[PDB]
């Protein structure tokens, strides 16, 4: 992490979280074809969320 | 960006912004031999924008 820290500037904090977003969605949306409750739900979870 | 930023020292906005306009200028150039009606109102929004 330090030595993620040394590049992007001082965009690193935007870059993370939209990773980490990105992340988190892709796992959601590749589980999506069994619980089909998830694309509902988690909707509305990111919208708190955010 | 970071990189950009990196170098031109403080510079680098007045660099970006001149780059920016001479792009848009150009594109308009570009379309003036058909659309007759760009050198007017594109001035006219330019002189109102700057």
């Amino acid at each position: 992490f330090m030595r993620f820290r040394r590049a992007f500037g001082e965009y690193s904090h935007v870059v993370a979280f939209n990773t980490l977003l990105f992340l988190m969605s892709f796992t959601v949306l590749c589980l999506t074809p069994v619980y089909s409750f998830l694309p509902g739900v988690y909707s509305v979870i990111y919208l708190y969320l955010t």
